[PDB]
């Protein structure tokens, strides 16, 4: 059904972990995801359980404070995230709103995780992303949002791919 996003393909790896286990690791209050957000220096991390009243999907929300490295404005920011899980393995859509940064009103980002089982203890992981503009900033500003966002997005997910790798 649902395809990739018209932005970039961040992750496309095959792991020798079950789709169930891999799903448990990424989309729950797992010690993996805990030890990982700690590793990328995220503070004030707060998770919610998945909703239940819905029939075809579920929803949760996350929040956490992140460090900003790009010499532009604050040296930290808050991030409210919303995840919707569709069981099929599974797929989950993520809306990430970063607050407290420059030009926060201009844009937000979307990400899609695809988990497809392959064998008893083997599954694939795909992650595509895209940038979504509520309003169009002029050339100078937009180039900067594209540049800094994709650098922080790739740096995040590439490290996420490596940590799942060393997890066995
Ligand atoms: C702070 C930067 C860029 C700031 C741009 C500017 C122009 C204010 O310097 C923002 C833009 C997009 C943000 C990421 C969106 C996707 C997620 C995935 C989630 O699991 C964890 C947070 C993360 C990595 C955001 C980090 C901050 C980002 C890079």
């Amino acid at each position: 059904l649902l395809p990739d996003l018209s932005g970039r393909l961040l992750i496309n790896s095959v792991f020798h972990m079950g789709a169930e286990r891999l799903q448990q690791m990424l989309f729950s209050d797992s010690p993996f995801l805990q030890g990982f957000l700690q590793q990328r220096k995220f503070t004030d991390v707060t998770l919610s359980p998945w909703s239940s009243d819905s029939k075809c999907h579920q929803r949760r929300v996350l929040t956490y404070t992140i460090p900003i490295s790009n010499q532009l404005g604050p040296k930290s920011a808050s991030v409210v995230e919303t995840q919707t899980l569709f069981r099929r393995g599974c797929v989950v859509d993520s809306e990430v709103l970063t607050q407290g940064i420059p030009y926060q009103d201009y844009f937000y980002t979307a990400h899609r995780y695809c988990i497809l089982g392959l064998a008893r203890n083997k599954a694939r992981l795909r992650v595509s992303s895209e940038i979504r503009y509520r309003k169009q900033p002029w050339s100078l500003v937009k180039s900067l949002i594209e540049k800094n966002s994709w650098s922080g997005i790739e740096d995040y997910f590439h490290h996420l791919d490596r940590e799942l790798a060393k997890a066995e």
